[PDB]
């Protein structure tokens, strides 16, 4: 089997991407944030505290003839941005782009933090990291990809995120028309539960490439590119007037600037992020200070190849017995 679904930016900045997902019988379609940095499929639901729902579409398990309470199971998750959610668990039929999994754990939110409530466009998350990170207790649950894997034509999914435009998540096949050149594969460590890999270096603009190992995670659920402070300083030093602002929470730059590109290494290959992809617009409405799309990871504990980086590439998440990542230009 295969599946193919379009993923659409939630706003004009590509702050996140939503993909429609069919849950239950008859189908209830929710727009989920596919997140290769976490491993829970959770949704706003008929059980979510009413004051914490503000425009999201909800899953109502009582209206699904295939929903079953997973008795005793609870979940609770906290994300790197400080947001969180928790609740109980149903199993139900879940379909993405024509690919169907029966018995998928659908984690129903009883509580969500304010940032989720405040984003009416995201009805939940669909985790695509390794199932060892799934938070369901006392019986850990598998991700949608893990459950689908054995049925897929090939044990892979691909992320093809658009810049200010829709893109595609494919399951079970590699669309050879969706990228240019060849795909370069690189080793993955699953030791932390992430799609963790080592970039071979970087360049700023037309500058020379610096060969240096940068361990980080391919994370579709993180907006920006978070890299070591040395690398980030070298980037922003090429932008007149750019500075790190403690009050804003990162590097800002004059909105009048033209940003240089940023290149990252994948083995001997190179992925170029155009400068425009690094512009996240005014820090507040009407400001002439703009927020940068490359930020320091120094306070995170891990480097994160988020959407800014991933949307410059066609990315293969290879879930074979020994997982690997593939990157191609497009």
């Amino acid at each position: 089997s295969t599946g193919s679904a379009t993923t659409t930016p939630i706003d004009s900045l590509d702050d996140a991407y939503i993909t429609p997902v069919q849950i239950g019988t008859p189908a209830q379609t929710l727009n989920l944030d596919f997140d290769t940095g976490s491993s829970d499929l959770w949704v706003f639901s008929s059980e979510t505290t009413a004051s914490e729902v503000d425009g999201q579409t909800i899953y109502t398990p009582s209206k699904s003839t295939t929903a079953k309470l997973l008795s005793g199971a609870t979940w609770s998750i906290s994300y790197g941005d400080g947001s969180s959610s928790s609740g109980d668990v149903y199993t139900d039929t879940v379909s993405v782009g024509g690919l169907t999994v029966t018995g998928q754990a659908v984690e129903s939110a009883k509580k969500v933090s304010s940032s989720f409530t405040e984003d009416s466009t995201i009805d939940g998350l669909l985790g695509l990291a390794f199932s060892t990170l799934n938070t369901v207790s006392p019986t850990q649950q598998k991700t949608f990809f893990d459950n689908a894997k054995a049925s897929l034509d090939s044990p892979v999914f691909t992320a093809d995120l658009g810049y200010h435009a829709p893109g595609t998540y494919n399951f079970g096949f590699i669309d050879t028309t969706a990228y240019t050149g060849s795909i370069t594969y690189t080793a993955v460590s699953t030791k932390q539960g992430f799609w963790e890999w080592t970039s071979t270096g970087y360049a700023v603009g037309s500058g020379t490439f610096k060969s240096t190992s940068i361990d980080g995670i391919a994370d579709t659920g993180t907006t920006l590119l978070y890299l070591p402070a040395t690398v980030v300083s070298a980037y922003w030093a090429q932008v007149s007037g750019a500075k790190s602002s403690s009050s804003v929470g990162g590097y800002v730059f004059p909105c009048s600037a033209t940003l240089p590109s940023f290149t990252f290494g994948v083995g001997s290959a190179r992925i170029v992020i155009p400068g425009d992809y690094i512009d996240f617009g005014p820090i507040s409405t009407g400001s002439s200070s703009c927020f940068g799309g490359i930020q320091s990871s120094a306070g995170i504990g891990i480097n994160i190849f988020g959407d800014v980086a991933l949307k410059a590439a066609f990315v293969v998440f290879n879930g074979a017995t020994t997982p690997t990542l593939g990157f191609a230009s497009k």
